[PDB]
């Protein structure tokens, strides 16, 4: 981290010294009155925020000399909300064939705290760069997670293969995570990162780098505007979802639970790797970002959980996960497996029930 | 005026397609596409879902129903105020030189529209001239207050002539008033009409000018300091109008979620408190009378230190020295 004293803010000389010290500490070759002005703007705002009674803290990070408009347009431009409107359902929407429903809909015994990083199902924090590829990054957090859970082997997958090969999405201009998993099903799998390394710019789909693939059985969307449905999914595997990471407070987030203001128009894809509740009673989501370990809490953000119907920053708007069919399904114990329980509860698709009757009358 | 629909139309694709075509016929949209129809269902479902909730505000299916919020904001809310403020300006929270610092007797409710100091709702178009629009709401206000004559001023003069700002790419309202001081005044709109695109600075359209004595910024992150200034004259300020709920706002007090990067300029023309106890700001927008409450938004007041949507971040006003203090 970068530290400073309150007085460096009182004078232009003290502030200029602090600018150049920050520049040296983060290896910024730029040294301009404009950039110095932006630094002053951002630092005063961090300073003012940290003075408040907030559950979260901000730090003078490597992005300190970028305006938030510059920041967002370089690091948070995957246009998730935009692409969801063009080729997708409104948050909350129900399935086409309401059975297949939501695989975790009926789970009962779930932990109060989950952290997939502790259950060896989370790779290191990655960096996306100027490329609006976060839909690929988020999809990969979910893909790495389920593979690690099902195989016991933690393997880093290719966001680059998704950027280059997934033509249903818009490469570095953005896209959606659900069509990314559909790509992984339809195109025979996702290669490891060692095989298809990340460049940070769209390139030609190289099928010669696509090997040692992870094949998935399916994909599903978590029912939207339901943070409990999201909690139920996260409890089983990391979930891919969009968020609005716009604003100074998110550009400089360092630690604690982010409870601050944010819009509900997702623009950046992230992977939810866990959840819990801190000592002060604040419920949160442990979110893995693609802005390197230099941002937030070693690359993570503990975002407030249970705050809005859509979730803080629209976390519970458009969430989804890849499916790898459970080889050993559990297990509760009670109630009895109902033979009269319908295969379709709306009795529209089928009249068939889950079992057959043994006790039979002549009529 | 208002676009009506029934709940059952949302249940079927045939019904939704019907509603979409009726929406095109009502708003004169001559573009029909599966993509645009998809955007329409996206916004309509979100509008329907919101209005189902117990909210202090309501949303309507306006003319922007076919536009994604990214498309709408980038067409109507891109004046980069927060951006330009960082490059060439002070952090919010920039109380001793402030002209209204020591006023004591101020109304609990103010509405400049009732004191004949607010012109009709204007439209800015695809231009990021909302800094000129915010500055002009403030300029029209103080002139009407000091002279008793309500006169529409030129946002176009500012767009073309104010070289300290970036024309249709955006800018700041405070340098706009500095322009009005340094360049001998702002002409009425009849003299310098609005085009909605930057043009050449025509000095032959600059006549019957309003000259201002000075300019001042309201102390930032103080909604009370802002209330004190609004009580005397309409105030120009940046605000964050991104998101579906603000794209479709129709009525009530907006209490919803908002970012605090006040990138779009507006004029605060008043304030008060709802019968349900909600304190608000009456904000004049430049998105035509077809948006919000006849072109206005009652934004929540006293909600955040920076104000909801960063309303109390970067606010300013032109000064016309009081003849009878």
């Amino acid at each position: 981290m970068f530290h400073y004293h309150e007085r460096e803010l009182e004078s232009e000389e003290g502030f200029m010294g602090m600018y150049d010290r920050w520049r040296e500490q983060h290896n910024i070759e730029m040294r301009s009155p404009e950039r110095f002005n932006v630094f002053k703007y951002n630092v005063r705002r961090i300073h003012e925020s940290n003075k408040m009674d907030k559950p979260y803290k901000l730090k003078v990070n490597e992005f300190a000399d970028m305006t938030n408009l510059e920041f967002v347009n370089t690091y948070a431009n995957s246009k998730i909300s935009h692409f969801q409107a063009l080729r997708g359902s409104a948050p909350g929407s129900i399935d086409t064939d309401p059975n297949k429903d939501f695989i975790y809909a009926n789970v009962t015994k779930i932990p109060d705290k989950v952290d997939w990083r502790e259950k060896n199902a989370v790779t290191d924090v990655k960096g996306q760069g100027g490329c609006g590829s976060c839909w690929a990054f988020a999809a990969v957090v979910a893909l790495e997670g389920i593979n690690a859970i099902r195989t016991g082997k933690l393997v880093k997958f290719s966001e680059q293969q998704l950027v280059d090969c997934d033509m249903t999405n818009a490469g570095c201009d953005g896209g959606l995570m659900e069509p990314a998993f559909t790509y992984v099903i339809k195109h025979g799998g996702i290669a490891p990162e060692a095989s298809y390394p990340y460049v940070g710019k769209r390139e030609t789909c190289d099928k010669a780098k696509i090997k040692d693939v992870l094949k998935i059985d399916g994909r599903q969307n978590v029912p939207g505007l339901d943070e409990e449905a999201l909690r139920k999914a996260v409890a089983h595997q990391p979930v891919a979802t969009g968020i609005q990471l716009s604003g100074h407070g998110l550009q400089f987030y360092s630690e604690g639970v982010y409870t601050g203001d944010c819009g509900t128009e997702p623009n950046h894809g992230v992977g939810i790797v866990g959840y819990g509740e801190n000592e002060k009673g604040i419920k949160f989501w442990t979110v893995k970002n693609s802005w390197g370990p230099t941002w937030g809490e070693k690359g993570y953000i503990h975002l407030q959980r249970g705050a809005r119907k859509e979730g803080l920053c629209g976390v519970a708007m458009h969430s989804s996960f890849p499916i790898m069919n459970d080889p050993n399904p559990p297990k509760p114990n009670g109630p009895k497996d109902d033979p009269d329980a319908p295969k379709d509860p709306k009795f529209k698709t089928t009249q068939r029930l889950q079992g057959i009757r043994t006790k039979l009358l002549e009529l």
